[PDB]
């Protein structure tokens, strides 16, 4: 999602930034969550 889209926003713990892939303990939630850099997907534990 884009930085400011209707539904998306800055992720937060247990959500974090993940420009590659979430660790074996979190889940990719970049759907409605983006990172400071327009390209990184925010993960959620």
């Amino acid at each position: 999602c884009y930085p400011g889209q209707p539904g998306c926003g800055h992720c937060s713990r247990p959500n974090y930034c993940e420009g590659a892939r979430c660790e074996s303990g979190f889940h990719d939630c970049g759907s409605d969550h983006w990172c400071d850099a327009s390209g990184d997907r925010c993960c959620c534990a």
